[PDB]
């Protein structure tokens, strides 16, 4: 059950964790964009 299914969902949720990693690693170019002199 859990070693199988939640497995599955919890190593899905590594995904989405993976995907606000990249989009927030953007920000942070974003924020490069947006800085210093
Ligand atoms: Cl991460």
């Amino acid at each position: 059950t859990w070693e199988a299914w939640d497995x599955a969902i919890a190593e899905y949720a590594x995904r989405i964790e993976x995907l606000i990693x990249a989009a927030q690693e953007q920000q942070e170019k974003n924020e490069x964009a947006l800085x210093e002199l």
